[PDB]
């Protein structure tokens, strides 16, 4: 049975696949040919079907896992064609986590003989995000920072060390938020959570512009100028807040400018992914900055595949959370980012 | 001079103004002409030019105010419209806060003779909210809250006392939302803010819908059914997420169906409107909850007038307050909720 974990999310499922590298002479005889056919069809293809996608730069090459070595692989593919995956799998001990486990574990027993373990989304999200930074990426810092995010001349990605990685809060950005406390590998909370996560984003995009992908609302993000939409402090106050710090360039209400049917009139639809993009990360990085003050945390990680190919919301976040908590706080990213509670599945695998 | 108190907002410019009702009859003939016109005018008429509008409900009476007995009144407009304002005014003590005291102060001073004093938008707010509850609501409570809030067949307005008012937590939603922590009459910050607020809902609302007024969005938003546009629990989970006690109708991700080309196509114009007063009030709602409880403080006070003709908005937030804090925290309002800043620069007139 190849050895996978799987992460069943609102939008999209993430799967961890270890491929074994020490194949001995024997074990390949031994080999029922649908297994290799599977191994193969993974190895070979880096997209799958129409919308599966194999995420290679993120490989982990010659990991000992389970005693074995090999190559842990991340794989990709949207929730909706989950059906197709089926079918493929129709014509093995699966460890499944995220929402999906549950509403779809009917669908996963149709497949004959398949063993499915249901695990809990966030017990994995801390497993795997504290085994891939123990094992590294590949020798590179699994976590990083934006160092001198306040001044754009100097910002640039440095590698941080998360060796005693406790306490933590993690902030996971999917389709909605969750927010966990992590003070020990055995002892983690959730928070809170918001419902302005990745599915806003793309749905307000979509709705604002058009928009076919979530890429094309980033792309058209990229081009836009949010104040077209937005009511800054200057346009109540004519400048900064002094009173209460507050600068006239902060967003003092987000799409308040469209308002006014003449403003609506001259806004592009670059403007409105911008200002979309803009208003969600912001409300996160406040949530995220408050609840970090209540659970006494000053380092604050945030996964999710909100962030991936995603550097403006994720230099935005350096930006603001070092800006607004008077540098009390440092905003942490992953390099695999959307796919550690899919591996945390993986190592669910020995209890059964 | 007349007595008013302004608070110029982004959105709208609020005016306090006391009418003595113990005019003296020496005193009626030393009343200048101009002065007698603009008393007759206010009291006389309850709209003014095409968008002022006085709130004759709220309205004080028999009000003992620096030492004299008058009415209290409570008026509004736009302040896109504070150039047509000022403009009558050409052809006097102000007491003014908000952004617009010093965005248009160069304005003001265009009336030959005109005293202008700026006063902070948030002592402002304080002084006035604690004024008109110890004066009481014509012998009515200032304060209210929604009993059994769980429960829909028992949920009803019911007073509140604030006899003593400390410590409170007051969420100000204007355009954007400031809260603030009360801890005694001379003894308060701005904790946070937020740039989801009234501006927001009706910029969204616009853009999504094309609905040209603020009741024009909260009819349409009563007529909707939110979980259209939003992707609740049990979308992702098939029901609850029992393990972090999360019910299967909460919303997951805010407009988190909109990803979906089939589900933007059949979304009514009322679908959306409820989305956004939805998703903009949950928020609202989180974020004084996290503020409560950092601040320690279980008496959380709503004003501003996103809440104006909103019973909607109101019941959402007492609801949610009660079930998100499990009981902990009481959602409380206030009759004069959008007048407090205004009425607080009224009352600093004694300083000058
Ligand atoms: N190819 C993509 N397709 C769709 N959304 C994408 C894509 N790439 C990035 N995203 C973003 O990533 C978000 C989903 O992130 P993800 O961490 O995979 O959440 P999820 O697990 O599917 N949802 P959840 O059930 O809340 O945990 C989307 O809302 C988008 O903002
Ligand atoms: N007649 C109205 N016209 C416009 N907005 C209205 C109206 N009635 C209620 N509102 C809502 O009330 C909000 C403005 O509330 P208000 O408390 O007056 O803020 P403001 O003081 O003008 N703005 P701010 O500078 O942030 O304090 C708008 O964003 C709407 O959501
Ligand atoms: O966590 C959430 C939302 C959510 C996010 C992600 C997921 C992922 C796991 C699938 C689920 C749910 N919420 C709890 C707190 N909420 C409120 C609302 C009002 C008040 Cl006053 N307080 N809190 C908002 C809802
Ligand atoms: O108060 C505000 C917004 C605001 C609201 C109302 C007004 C009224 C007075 C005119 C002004 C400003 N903000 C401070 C905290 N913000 C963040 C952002 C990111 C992070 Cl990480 N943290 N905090 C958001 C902005
Ligand atoms: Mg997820
Ligand atoms: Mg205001």
């Amino acid at each position: 049975s190849p050895w996978f974990g799987m992460d069943i999310g609102g939008t999209l499922v993430k799967l961890s696949y270890f491929e074994p590298i020490d194949i001995t002479a024997e074990e390949e005889q031994e080999e029922v040919e649908s297994l290799k056919s599977i191994r193969k069809y993974l190895t070979s293809n880096v997209a799958y079907g129409s919308t599966g996608i194999r995420d290679v730069h993120l490989e982990l090459k010659d990991l000992t896992l389970f005693g074995r070595r090999g190559n842990l692989h991340f794989i990709r593919f949207p929730t909706q064609d989950l059906p197709t995956f089926i079918q493929m799998g129709r014509d093995t001990v699966l460890c499944a986590t995220g929402g999906g486990a549950y509403k779809f574990e009917k669908d996963f027993r149709t497949i004959g003989n398949l063993h499915l373990h249901k695990l809990d989304e966030l017990d994995c999200l801390v497993k795997g995000l504290l085994y891939i930074d123990s094992v590294s990426f590949n020798g590179q810092a699994e976590c990083y920072y934006f160092a001198n995010a306040s001044e754009p001349e100097r910002c640039q990605k440095m590698p941080f060390n998360l060796d005693d990685p406790y306490p933590l809060l993690v902030v996971n950005i999917g389709s909605g938020v969750s927010i966990l406390a992590v003070h020990s590998k055995d002892n983690y909370k959730r928070v809170t959570g918001t419902s302005l996560g990745g599915g806003t984003f793309l749905g307000l995009c979509s709705l604002l512009t058009g928009c076919e992908s979530f890429e094309e609302a980033l792309e058209m993000a990229s081009k836009g100028d949010s104040t077209q939409a937005d009511k800054l402090v200057r346009d109540i106050y004519g400048g900064d807040y002094e009173r209460f710090g507050l600068p006239g360039w902060a967003v003092a209400s987000s799409f308040g400018n469209m308002i006014y049917k003449e403003k609506r009139e001259s806004v592009s639809k670059e403007d409105l992914a911008r200002a979309t993009l803009v208003t969600i990360t912001n409300n996160i990085g406040s949530v995220a900055r408050m609840c970090a003050v209540n659970e006494k945390i000053n380092r604050v990680v945030f996964v999710g595949n909100f962030l991936r190919v995603n550097t403006l919301s994720m230099k935005l976040l350096a930006y603001a959370l070092d800006y607004w908590s008077k540098g009390q706080l440092k905003a942490l990213f992953l390099e695999h980012e959307g796919y550690f509670g899919a591996v945390g599945a993986l190592l669910g695998l020995p209890n059964f």
